[PDB]
Parts: structure tokens; C-alpha cells; sequence
């Protein structure tokens, strides 16, 4: 996560999942399985979703590893959670990085 540029809070993308129950429950998570990431700044390397399962894997990680230590721990919801929150964000920094890893490079 040093060397990884903190995806400057996401899109916040709340999945919303289909149930306001999730929708809500994102908009709460939002601080853990949240609208954050950490990725390094790839013009799309035709392949962010590489980065990005690596993203989640630092994200979802530094939430629920270096953060479990203050008591906060994700369940394969709170990771469907990560994962469609931050799977599909840092998917969408594949083509969203593109951009913005075009625009600061």
C-alpha cells in the first residue's frame, strides 16, 4: 500500500446489490468495505482488473487485517462487499484509470 497510490476514494460506487438493506448497508460500510482503494497508477495496463484483484487484496486487506486489530472483520457478504465494491471499482479503474492514470501518470 506504499507503493500503491490510494485510489483517491474511489467512485464510492455503492453497489446498492439490489437490496436498499445492502444499498444501505455499503453506504455504511463505505468506511471499510468502502469507496476506497489502493492500486498503483496504471493507464489501464490492459489489465487493471490484475491490479485490481491485487487492490482488493490490499483493500479489503488493510480493512480487515491491519484493521481487525480495531475490531472490524468482513464476512463473504462483507466481502461480496470488497469484492463488488472494490473487484468491480478498481475493474472500473481499468477503464476509469485510464484516465485518470493518463491524466497524472
Amino acid at each position: 500500500l506504499g507503493g500503491y497510490m490510494l485510489g483517491s476514494a474511489m467512485s464510492r460506487p455503492l453497489i446498492h446489490f439490489g437490496n436498499d438493506y445492502e444499498d444501505r448497508y455499503y453506504r455504511e460500510n463505505m468506511y471499510r468495505y468502502p469507496n476506497q482503494v489502493y492500486y498503483r497508477p496504471v493507464d489501464q495496463y490492459s489489465n487493471q482488473n490484475n491490479f485490481v484483484h491485487d487492490c482488493v487484496n490490499i483493500t479489503v486487506k488493510q480493512h480487515t487485517v491491519t484493521t481487525t486489530t480495531k475490531g472490524e472483520n468482513f464476512t463473504e457478504t462483507d466481502i461480496k462487499i470488497m469484492e463488488r465494491v472494490v473487484e468491480q471499482m478498481c475493474i472500473t479503474q481499468y477503464q476509469q484509470e485510464s484516465q485518470a492514470a493518463y491524466q497524472r501518470a
